[PDB]
């Protein structure tokens, strides 16, 4: 009963799922799993002027997400990673931007924006040729090793890792350079995720193509291994204009798959593959941190 990733994807989409409320102009960078039955999304805002991050009101229906109560943190987690965190019992949200590098918090209920503990330091290192320095991280662990993916503005994607049983912890200054090529071909929005019933581990890296963003996709056989490209250009890409199905948006950018297992595993189900992603009007325009982004969802067709 398990399913293979195809190697030609094709979605449909969903219209907008969301505005945002009073005060933000934009919804971004999403990060989503299951919770009590329920969908649990935690994402970045901006007012234009500056960032900051929210969690919604669980919500069953991704129909429902127009009405979902959208709450903002007191503490901004931009670019944010929620999971659930098995061996110690914890969920952690980790994000960018604050004391260091990247962060953490931690938290025994997930649906309050300010229940999250004190910041904790996920990495302290430094990158070379990127104007941002490391953006966009995800965590994910096999049996045995967390690991940490970043990238830069720059064209390469970058990893760490440690023993799982040091997790939650710094993972320190020390990476490795996994992957290099134009600042296009691999720009940010890197997410990692173990494919259910296969011995297999997906890598999606947001680009900047010549009609809008859109995801490439890489394999490996496991996290310390090397990454093969899947569909891997515009024109046959993980998830773009080319083939989401979507009306609304040229772009499809920083998003999650739909993990329905919450914890560190990152695991998704490629019998049932979506996509929470966030896109824009074509007609938008002015500076990028003002974007309209919006919530919208992909579905696979199988
Ligand atoms: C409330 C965690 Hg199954
Ligand atoms: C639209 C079913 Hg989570
Ligand atoms: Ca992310």
């Amino acid at each position: 009963g398990t399913c293979a990733l195809p190697s030609t994807y094709r979605w449909s989409s969903t219209g907008v799922l969301a505005q945002p409320k009073s005060g933000w102009v934009a919804l971004k960078d999403f990060t989503t799993v299951t919770h009590n039955g329920r969908h649990l999304v935690y994402g970045s805002t901006s007012s234009g002027s500056s960032y900051g991050s929210m969690v919604f009101s669980p919500f069953t229906n991704w129909s429902d997400m127009a009405s979902a109560g959208q709450n903002a943190m007191n503490q901004a987690a931009v670019a944010p990673t929620l999971f659930y965190f098995a061996p110690k019992n914890i969920w952690v949200l980790a994000y960018q931007w604050g004391s260091w590098p990247f962060i953490y918090r931690t938290s025994s209920d997930p649906t309050d924006p300010n229940g999250w503990s004190a910041p904790q330091p996920l990495f302290t290192g430094s990158i070379s040729g990127s104007d941002t320095g490391p953006i966009d991280q995800t965590l994910i662990a096999d049996g045995q090793n967390m690991y940490l993916f970043f990238a830069g503005d720059n064209g390469k994607i970058y990893r760490a890792s440690m023993p799982i049983g040091n997790f939650p912890g710094n993972f320190g200054s020390s990476y490795t350079t996994i992957m290099s090529d134009t600042k296009a071909n691999l720009f940010e929005g890197v997410q990692v995720y173990k494919v259910q019933g296969q011995n297999q581990y997906l890598m999606i890296v947001e680009a900047m193509g010549a009609n809008g963003r859109y995801f490439r996709s890489f394999t490996a056989s496991s996290l310390s291994g090397s990454w093969t490209p899947q569909a891997a250009s515009e024109g046959n890409p993980f998830a773009g204009k080319a083939n989401s199905g979507a009306t609304w948006t040229n772009d499809i950018s920083h998003g999650d798959l739909v993990r329905d297992n919450p914890d560190q595993t990152m695991t998704v189900d490629p019998c049932n593959l979506q996509f929470l992603y966030q896109g824009k009007s074509p007609n938008a325009g002015g500076d990028y941190n003002s974007l309209p982004w919006r919530p919208g969802v992909l579905t696979l067709r199988r």
